[PDB]
């Protein structure tokens, strides 16, 4: 019962680190890790994938919507263009992923006093854009397991209608 | 959650003191901020729920940084200080709302508040400072921050009106 | 990494306030590197300096390659460097890139043998659209402050 | 069973010094030594590693690592530097270690006035990365047995 998850968005946001903080449990500052959880009292094993710093050079592959089913986006909000740049990444996720893929928006490094990105500005977005939206801290461990656990109900609710 | 505020005006009328006042109770008649950190942080309490303040404060050879329009990014709140004892810092105030009507967003709330009310040197009366916010279209405050007069009061009318208008 | 430039006369004072700034120290390869910390984070100022004599290469068009932020320093005690500002804001802006950030600097403002205001200085700075700022590298006075201001202008460039 | 343990971190903090202090017992101003210790009831042989001053010249051998399930990051509590090349260490550490293995960061010299390193700072240190901090100074046998047994239990702990 494997659900395929991705992890997309800028460079320098904070995907690996929320996956490494996800899986073991840690922080400091073969692309798929994998870690089994417990839904609707059924174990699933989530197959989670990291862009191995690839976004930078081309759009992402064929083979990594592949059997996608949840599909996490990923900004800093300590960094304005990363939220921008949202929109892009929700146009070419809707252009490749599966027609039942579910999309999450999250907004890392909520821990930054920096920050220049309200949480009223990512909720909108959210919105906006008609998925779930979470507000992250990688290097705090704040609401990371939220992340996927939100995302995988969501995933085995699409699969049983 | 945040609200982003800046401290506008001339050098000297007592911005960096006031911001002090607010966050440390403190008053030093020779304090000197750090070149670096330009903001402060305070969370307080406005409508029985908790709401934290980015209060940002620039230094007087950095004002050019404060006619830029990167600058007023997401400020919600600009508070525009004179001194009441510089007739020239009030004078100057007209130039400030100018400088950030132009370069902020016109959703911002704005506030004036006349500074140093506890100096017998005074040449800006209360009745003028109301009479130019009238004029301006802003809530107007008269406060010390060296004897922590009605400072606290800046940043709670302030957030509140901010507040009233994010309904 | 922000490249940043020191421009103006022999004799100012250019690789004293660069001395100062990094070493902290006054004493009466063309770069040093201080990591500086603005709006969060460990920015990297890679900080430019020639000697007199390689000042024919302070004109050509490579030196500027890169650079965000230029210095302009000019003598307070000296008419002449102050003078000579205009020239070398022209030959700034036809030999760099336009979205670099200028700052006009007086040094040696701890001379009593001053012959240019700061009020004089102020009305340069504001007729050629740039930031000013006084400055003493033998006393530390406003030093830190020429950088900070110039990294933080960079900066908020870069982000807008 | 027996326990294989390396001290990393620059040349000069000590690193030879405390394995010879917690050895020997001695201090003055092959490359691995064997002790064993008694952990909850259980005797244990610890085979420490001394980098025989490789550090002066080349990358840890990659071989060096293997094997090991305890790795002690040493700095000198006088000399800044050190503590600030401890975050390189631990990504070399990480990089070319077992998984399994378990660090500890170690502050030594704490018998010098000539402190510059405050053990505010190194437990800070220690706290971001994850791993146990200790104190010790070799010369005046402070806190060096607690240095190995700290690092032994919870290498028998994670077992
Ligand atoms: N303050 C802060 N930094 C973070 C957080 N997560 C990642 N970072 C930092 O952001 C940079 C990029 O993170 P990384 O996970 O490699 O980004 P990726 O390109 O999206 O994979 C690194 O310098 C991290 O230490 C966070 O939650 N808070
Ligand atoms: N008497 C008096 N002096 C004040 C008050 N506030 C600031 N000052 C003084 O005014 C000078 C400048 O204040 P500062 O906060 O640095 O001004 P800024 O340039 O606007 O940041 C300092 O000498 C302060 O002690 C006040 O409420 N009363
Ligand atoms: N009084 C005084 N002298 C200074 C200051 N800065 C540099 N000087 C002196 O001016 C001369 C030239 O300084 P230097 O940094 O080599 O000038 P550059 O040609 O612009 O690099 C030396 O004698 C310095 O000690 C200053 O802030 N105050
Ligand atoms: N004061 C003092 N000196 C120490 C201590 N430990 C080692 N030293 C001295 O530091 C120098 C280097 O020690 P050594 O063990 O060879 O360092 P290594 O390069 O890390 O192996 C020698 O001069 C030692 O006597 C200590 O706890 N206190
Ligand atoms: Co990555
Ligand atoms: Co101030
Ligand atoms: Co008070
Ligand atoms: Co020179
Ligand atoms: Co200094
Ligand atoms: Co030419
Ligand atoms: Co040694
Ligand atoms: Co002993």
């Amino acid at each position: 019962s494997i659900m395929k998850i991705l992890l997309i968005g800028d460079s320098g946001v904070g995907k690996s680190c929320l996956l490494v903080r996800f899986v073991e449990d840690k922080f400091n500052p073969i692309d798929f890790k994998i870690k089994t959880v417990d839904i609707n009292g059924k174990k699933v094993k989530l197959q989670i994938w990291d862009t191995a710093g690839q976004e930078r050079f081309r759009t992402i592959t064929t083979a990594y919507y592949r059997g996608a089913m949840g599909i996490i986006l990923v900004y800093d909000i300590t960094d304005e263009r990363t939220f921008t740049n949202i929109k892009q990444w929700f146009k070419t996720v809707n252009e490749h992923a599966n027609d039942e893929a579910q999309l999450l928006l999250v907004g890392n490094k909520s821990d930054m006093e920096t920050r220049v990105v309200t949480a009223d500005q990512g909720e909108a977005l959210a919105k906006e854009l008609g998925i779930p939206f979470i507000e992250s801290s990688a290097k705090n461990d704040d609401n990371v397991n939220e992340i996927f656990f939100t995302l995988a109900k969501l995933i085995q609710e699409k699969i049983d209608s």
